[PDB]
């Protein structure tokens, strides 16, 4: 007789980084045929999403990260707001139930212009980080941001994804609010750009660093943990280059394990963080143990 | 800019099973020595712990399982109220956060009684779930309950755990509300005893199941996954009988691995819910899939 309660624990993580706190936000999750995306056949798809107990659809997190880092509050990607169907939009809420309002944010970060990163950049057309500037790879904001790109793309999903960035992006570069980076560039203390393109032309990780204690914000560098962890060669109909993708999804990951340090990704299942170990093919993802933080 | 929060979200975690609903209630986390307390070399030990990224004090949580059958509300295993230190006892106000009442309570089970499983029972020196009743095997009860065995313990880690199995629970049957069962049982409609015997001599593993979804509440069936995941076959000091707790964990991986259903483990990292597959000589353990829950 005691009703059922039937709503998540507000999507937030806290996590230490040597002096930094770091909060994974997440938006929600969305359902997402990744066997039709990966450039593979669809069974194989099945068979190792199937192997880690998943299938069909897959429900995939999105998730941004915030780095309080003592001195400066830093989001990195902000989920997709309304752009990418209801299921999304989540990160606004979860940001405040972590403790923070969208206000206090003196600095976005974007992996990429994704809708389900970008989005969240607006409430209706209000900045939703009025107190912000926005940093993004130079290459990232051409491409996206570029009217003649938009009316040649050819189908209206390709479209979309032009649209949705200039509607994210667009009133804060009016507002002079948005600063660019070209590749591997220091941001805020505690925070460097490092140069990961071929998912989109400016693909960006973000390295946080504090007191010997390294945290990569890969962005898009991997989309599906069943798959790409053991294959990090597949790819997907949604990156920019391949070839470039899938080399710098492999540096990245041999680079975690010998370093032995944390990496983020914003599609692994919420909070997405933890460290990777190369095993037999590919890798293996250790997700961070569970810790409280006082 | 902000000062950092360094406050962890809430501990409690939810999870759809069939019709029912899961909530994983955290206690809290202790630093435990497991390379003290497993019954193998040291070297061993820390090779295991630094494969998956750990060290040696490991930061253990201590959890325990909300069951919402629709029409029973169901409590398995209660953490250790301040029997085990300060960074323990999380659980009431987690059951508050997670949208519940004590009161609400209807039945507690107990895997077993150690102070971190029994310990939630009484809050102060007064009843938690007042409306509870509570269930253990019969075994479990006569040993831990057993005022010779209490004064017969050979060290006083034992007599603690004697004591706190006493206060924990002869308040409850003082009040007529300790209704024991033996071995294999149907409890309430969807939860079933299964014995698992040997961590402690009724250590019981409760098996729901909802619309043809399996849950398996292993409790202390394994307490270091870095370690008994890859070889079920390590024990520690603190069980029972060796032998039995090799047999019984390997028993409920290889039917959890066959069935291809979901474990909850008390000590494994919150919300400790995943699946198990074969993997070489071992298994390899999968958190479940991060799911928004409405
Ligand atoms: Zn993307
Ligand atoms: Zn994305
Ligand atoms: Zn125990
Ligand atoms: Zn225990």
């Amino acid at each position: 007789a005691a009703p059922q309660v039937r709503t998540s624990a507000p999507g937030y993580y806290r996590m230490l980084l040597g002096d930094f706190e770091i909060t994974a936000l997440s938006d929600g999750t969305v359902d997402l045929p990744v066997d039709k995306r990966l450039n593979q056949p669809a069974p194989k798809t099945q068979s190792a999403l199937a192997k880690s107990f998943q299938k069909a659809p897959l429900e995939t997190s999105v998730t941004g990260y915030l780095v309080n880092t003592g001195s400066k509050l830093v989001l990195v990607d902000t989920g997709a707001a309304g752009l990418f169907g209801p299921t999304l939009g989540r990160l606004a809420a979860n940001l405040k139930a972590a403790g923070y309002q969208p206000e206090q944010v003196d600095e976005v970060y974007l992996t990429h212009m994704h809708p389900d990163h970008v989005g969240g950049l607006m409430v209706g057309e209000q900045l939703a980080f009025p107190n912000a500037v926005v940093r993004a790879d130079q290459k990232e904001a051409d491409f996206w941001l570029s009217q003649t790109n938009l009316d040649k793309a050819p189908d209206d999903e390709s479209k979309g994804f032009f649209k949705g960035a200039m509607a994210s992006l667009n009133p804060y570069v009016k507002a002079g609010k948005f600063k660019p980076f070209s590749g591997n560039t220091d941001l805020v203390p505690g925070i460097k750009a490092l140069a990961s393109h071929g998912h989109t032309p400016g693909h960006t990780t973000y390295v946080v660093e504090s007191q010997g204690q390294k945290l990569a914000l890969l962005g898009d560098l991997i989309l599906v943990a069943a798959v790409q962890f053991d294959d990090p060669s597949v790819t997907t109909d949604l990156d920019s280059d391949s070839k470039a993708v899938a080399v710098e999804r492999k540096k990245a990951f041999a680079d975690a394990a010998k370093g032995g340090y944390l990496i983020a990704a914003s599609h692994l299942s919420f909070p997405g963080i933890g460290h990777i170990r190369a095993e037999g093919k590919g890798y293996r993802f250790v997700p961070v143990n569970y810790s409280v933080v006082n």
